[PDB]
């Protein structure tokens, strides 16, 4: 009936080896779908079941046939950053230590890959398709020493990698996922009318990265935090991607990052940093609406990363766009910084940037800075809370919209004072944010 | 053994009689399975419990003191039980049903202590906190209403003390997806969540439907179907930083169909909000910072009978929406006000929209205000009642404040939400730009 | 059985593969013999779950489903493009790795009616209304499409008469997630829908997808890809109140890809739209108070030769928003219009992008319009200039018309949405604000 159990299956043992057990699986399926016009029909695909446990992966799985679901009973997300900060001596009177739920721990060598837990393969015609991974975890269990000098736990450095698509494929789910400790959580390139839906894909180097090209594709509902070299969600050369409704939390060096991306939608999302370039759109990024997020860029408060960022100053934007015929519209900036950290020395910090393209249309978007002494502690969520509720500032002048020389013919509309907007009234069409009274 | 147990196919006691005795029994086998939390890098994966469709009554409340536990069924299970129990009860033998379905279980508890009425406690106190718990498409039904001295026939007083899921712990990465809730004095309580996704379920025909209290960060509610009582909350949420709330249909007869006391840096964009009162987005005690976007506001009056003269209390000077808190954004609404002008309260009141009551900063644009003076038809027949007067757009103007600032909030941004006879607002210490007219 | 769990590989005496509509209803007979009571200990009707694991089976018999609570689930959406295959030349099948979709399979081998046509009907009249009814992760294929005297050839014709998914009786928290629906004349036709969710399905190559008809409330669609043929719907509404639309990619080739009709009170916000003709988004027939936000819209040329000559039937005056009623908000919106200054219907015009065709109090504001000429070039590869065409930003300038107010429609309120040249209006009877230019 095309159904199987790893738990369940002669060969192998997925306590071991779950790699092992599933490409044996995989193989079965194969040798009983070997007809393609057989009644209208003959290569169905199957679905596999990880019921929940502890998985060891020592052999990369390779799908490589269409209409696969691999499915589980739980996402299995806790912190392993925050139990790997704390003190060894205290872990015996931890309730638990690991992540668990439908659990794949990725024991492969580095790669990339090569270090992919799960790679989707196939070359020819047509595109493999409609290919299903659904809520269960993947856990790439240490980050280890990579010459950055941070303890090996927080390098967000392992060369493991989730589920890797490498080639061309069309109507694929990943859907109730939770991905930990991974240096790269989801890599998938070349994607048609993919949906990347409501997982957990946290404490990841990288997160959801879709690369090549891509087209008619959507990332919605996601919980998403990323690890400061890494992107949190990143796209190149797509068109038609709509980026919606997902949560994305530090450490990422950026929340959005596009390249070459076009035609294009990222619209009601939750997004905050503790770093500048929260949303960069790069190499001719051009026609996509990015309107009605709410960003919030503020200072790391957790000890253990206080001192650790992305490399950029804040001259960079919260927003950055590279790239013709945009629109930017309805979204609310908060700035909460320490004013004595801004970087360059004695630099305005600036909140969307211009940097070049022509086109661009900017409007109705609320800006709020604010001056607030960096805080550090040693307990992650409790601070995490606290200076998120924190409203304990100064007024701090701020750029709202800078548009740089090397980009001309925008409108810049309602979305600064004329101060706060730093742009040549001669080559762009701009209306400050009427004044307070008469 | 691997950790998935069917409640129809356990050993000990009746899923029909007491789930709760056979869900426990089953949570104290896994923790007796589960007692190492460090063997072979892992140990205590979690379970998960399945409940296929039936009518399972609850006499003991399940405590779920594990990380990682999934409670899943086959069915959401919703009827309307306000419909069934306000038919005459001599024609109830020839209706097709009465009840709710699907995987359904009756809470048959006592009144609290509010935790003490859950079907469902979720509560574990130390280190790490419990995580990645998941509720899945199942049905929780209490079953009546019952008297409380409001006037109100019984089944109609939104009063039994019973809650669907109560968290009383600090959690992270929870998830309630797919589920059905009805007949509960409170459906969904969650204290201290971080990163919480609640997500496409039905929650209707409660007292109060999702409740996170406490504090929490990071957390989602999207996609769901929500209706409350007249005495309580739809979508209430405390001391949150970073929720984002989107992509509801949150419908009658909740006081307000979004709440906020402290909540700052948050998102309330994209939903659909339908109220039969006043103060439908509720903004209160230094809720800051916040985006409340692109959400279609509809108040009107309640056209079925049973419920026709109860009432939230509110006057129509309330506001739909209502903001007490600095720093907010308030972009691309539409609000409808469909009310009898004979109806208003006060007598003789100019209804108002947006109120700005306390704070500085706020910024409000982009906002259409559709006003009109109706009839109050009443019908005793419910889905023809709700869908007549939906569908009803005959009607006459009816003049309104678009916008009221109160002398306790300044230094506010309103463009183009309102002519200046529909702004009320000190003109010298507020930008206002009316919207154009002819 | 008695914990109304079904299987239809397991059902005795029942072959799925050579009719599962048979085996369905035989099920549906079973569960209604046990489950006689609706009144026994709280209960007595919960309901039943029927499973399709992956496989190909064939419908001779319609489906009816008339009971509440049922669920029908899978564990495959199964797509794949046949519309692709079909085109590829007859002689090259042997070297493809599949043929035909997958997954959970229905194959629907019924005649043209068009309810007769539908695999599964859900039809029971009288009270209370039959209520949450789940269907969830299963293929819906039908087959072929054949010769209907337009010309084309047989298998692009999107002629079938076969109905995925056919609702017919007023319908309470009814729920369609995760399907797959390709070569359906009809996708899912849903009449008198309240409370009903349709939330991340892939629906596509169907002639018509989504359709909601006679009338509805409370409802959403959210979070599906979406694709059907020339001359039927992507997504289709009628007198619908409270409606969501929002989340979704829709990619050609419907004839619109939203379509209102006495729609009110409802918002299509957040998706993102593509067609390859006009006619995008149509409000009709007092389609009122309705808010169409932050969308991106991208209207272009089909590049595919087998459809290359085929359309809509609309030239380019028509819009690629259309409005007929009153009170509606259409703000935010991105426009995207990339095609042929040649070739531009009818010869001379000059196309339009918004048009209020009559009604009322309409509020467009802060929308982005960009337009450019680019030749339209027909090639047979099926995927790689689909991609290619979205990411081609090259072109001459082009001018079109921003927004179009036709002497019936009045009092509208037109902000940001062009140049004072892209605005055709009454400005004696129109409030008009010109975006500022450079």
């Amino acid at each position: 009936n095309n159904r199987y159990d790893v738990t369940e299956w002669p060969a192998g043992n997925p306590a071991k080896d779950i790699g092992e057990v599933i490409n044996s699986i995989i193989a079965d399926i194969k040798a009983r779908q070997g007809a393609a016009d057989v009644d209208d029909g003959g290569k169905p695909g199957a679905v596999i079941y990880l019921p929940p446990g502890d998985y060891h992966l020592r052999t990369q799985v390779l799908i490589d046939i269409s209409f696969l679901r691999i499915e589980g009973s739980g996402h299995g997300f806790t912190s392993s950053s925050i139990r790997f900060n704390v003190p060894e001596e205290e872990w015996p009177d931890l309730h638990e230590l690991w992540p668990g739920g439908s659990r794949v721990i990725v024991d492969l060598p580095a790669g990339s890959a090569a270090g992919a837990a799960f790679l989707v393969a196939r070359e020819g015609s047509p595109r493999i398709s409609s290919v299903e991974f659904s809520n269960f975890c993947i856990d790439g269990l240490h980050f280890t020493a990579d010459g950055s000098g941070r303890h090996p736990e927080n390098t967000y450095a392992n060369g493991k990698t989730g589920i890797h698509v490498a080639s061309a494929n069309d109507s694929f789910r990943v859907t109730d996922m939770g991905f930990v400790y991974l240096e790269n959580a989801l890599t998938i390139h070349k994607a048609d009318a993919l949906s990347i839906h409501h997982n957990f894909i946290a404490e990841c180097g990288s997160c959801i990265e879709l690369r090549g090209w891509g087209q008619a594709s959507k990332i919605t509902d996601n919980l998403v935090g990323a690890g400061p070299r890494g992107h949190s969600i990143y796209a190149e050369n797509h068109g038609g991607l709509l980026v919606t409704a997902n949560n994305v939390f530090p450490r990422g060096a950026s929340s959005v990052h596009f390249k070459g991306v076009t035609r294009s939608s990222v619209t009601n999302n939750r997004l905050h940093a503790f770093y500048p370039g929260m949303v960069r759109l790069e190499e001719n990024s051009s026609e996509n609406l990015v309107a009605t997020n709410h960003f919030l860029r503020d200072h790391e408060p957790w000890t253990p990363f206080f001192g650790v960022d992305n490399g950029l100053d804040d001259l960079t934007g919260l927003l950055s766009i590279s790239g013709n015929n945009n629109s930017v519209i309805g979204n609310h900036f908060s700035e909460v910084v320490d004013a004595n950290e801004i970087r360059p020395e004695g630099a305005t910090p600036v909140i969307i940037r211009l940097t070049a393209g022509t086109g661009n249309f900017v409007s109705t978007n609320h800006v709020v800075a604010m001056d607030v002494d960096a805080a550090s502690s040693d307990s992650a969520f409790e601070a995490q809370v606290d200076a998120l509720l924190a409203t304990e500032a100064a007024d701090l002048a701020v750029t709202a919209v800078l548009v740089d020389p090397g980009s001309a013919r925008n409108t810049i509309l309602d979305s600064g004072s004329d101060t706060q907007v730093v742009a040549d009234r001669a080559v762009n069409a701009i209306r400050a944010t009427p004044t307070v009274g008469f």
